[PDB]
């Protein structure tokens, strides 16, 4: 009924990590010229040991063999007006994360995250995307970072094939991280604990990871890893991109080696600073991780404006405030924070 339905890619060369076919879930919207393509998150692995361990304990993130044939859209993928006041009628696409590579892989464990996005788009042309006017590439966590890496690729691809009437845009949620110093230094062993900078150096070589050419050209060769960090990729992006980022992201803190005060401040403070020249943003002062596909994404507010209203104001100003960093230095100084 309102279910998004599973499709597997007709090009079987484009796969999940274990060779199973990749795919996408879709709920078509009679009428709408608006497309929402959401990239799922779920960490990553950068060497054999970590990927083997991910494969045994979090196998859904590496294979499509057990994917259910349908799933219900939630938050911004919801078709219920109460849950998704402005976007409920869009064409809804969910792209499951089965490449453990922050959607950067292009080598044909296989790491193919960038080609999966590429392939999904090509398929959707023949499903009404050909007749589309707005394409919003959204994603949470690793999927939030994957938007940054892919949004201009997706734009370029759609010109090449003869579809300049589609406007590609980005929404990066909980995907904007700092390449910073750890609280308590430690070796690059576990995914959860390895430092942000070393993790991706490892990752990019392991995944034959590719980054957007406009960021790539403007770095020394073998230095491509820099382009995983929002502040370094962003000013280079041609596509308009809205940034949703908790000031105190739980994933950020886990790789900075915190386990539940002067350090916190510095992080929270620099986040404000990295975001002061991104005009499209929504950074509530809470302790959390991800929001755009949670049903309670309508409850959060900064400066009187909800997240759904901010994105709408952002959308209106592209065809009502849009830059909204919550103003304090402490998690739980904002009464509408979740749970
Ligand atoms: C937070 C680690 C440094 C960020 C570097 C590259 C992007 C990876 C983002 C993965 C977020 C991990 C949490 C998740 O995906 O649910």
């Amino acid at each position: 009924n309102e279910d998004l339905r599973l499709h597997l890619l007709l090009n079987t060369s484009v796969t999940c990590n274990d060779g199973s076919p990749a795919g996408y879930y879709l709920k078509e919207s009679r009428g709408s010229r608006r497309w929402l393509l959401f990239l799922e998150g779920g960490w990553y692995c950068f060497n054999r040991e970590n990927c083997d361990s991910r494969y045994d304990t979090m196998r859904r993130l590496m294979s499509s063999r057990d994917w259910p044939r349908t799933r219900t859209g939630t938050g911004i993928l919801s078709s219920q007006p109460e849950e998704n006041p402005y976007w409920w009628n869009a064409n809804m696409v969910f792209i499951p994360y089965c490449s453990s590579d922050v959607w950067s892989g292009a080598s044909s464990y296989a790491f193919m995250g960038a080609l999966i996005i590429q392939e999904v788009v090509r398929e959707l042309l023949g499903r009404g995307l050909s007749g589309a006017k707005v394409l919003l590439l959204a994603g949470s966590a690793a999927g939030g970072t994957g938007v940054l890496l892919n949004v201009d690729r997706v734009a370029e691809q759609l010109e090449k094939l003869g579809y300049p009437a589609i406007q590609v845009r980005g929404l990066a949620d909980s995907g904007w991280f700092l390449d910073n110093k750890q609280y308590r230094h430690t070796d690059c062993v576990d995914t959860i604990t390895c430092a942000p900078t070393e993790a991706i150096r490892r990752g990019i070589r392991y995944w034959n990871g590719v980054v957007p050419e406009r960021c790539r050209r403007q770095f020394q060769e073998g230095e491509e890893w820099n382009c995983f960090f929002g502040y370094k990729v962003y000013p280079t992006l041609r596509s308009p991109v809205f940034v949703v980022q908790w000031l105190f992201d739980e994933a950020q803190l886990t790789v900075d080696n915190v386990h539940l005060r002067l350090y916190i401040q510095n992080l929270g403070r620099e986040l404000r600073h990295t975001l002061k020249d991104v005009p499209a943003s929504f950074a509530p002062a809470c302790l959390s991780h991800e929001i755009i596909i949670r049903s309670h994404w309508t409850d959060v507010q900064v400066k009187g404006t909800s997240l759904p209203r901010a994105l709408h104001c952002w959308d209106r100003s592209l065809h009502c405030p849009v830059h909204l960093v919550d103003s304090c230095p402490w998690p739980h100084c904002n009464p509408s924070c979740p749970t």
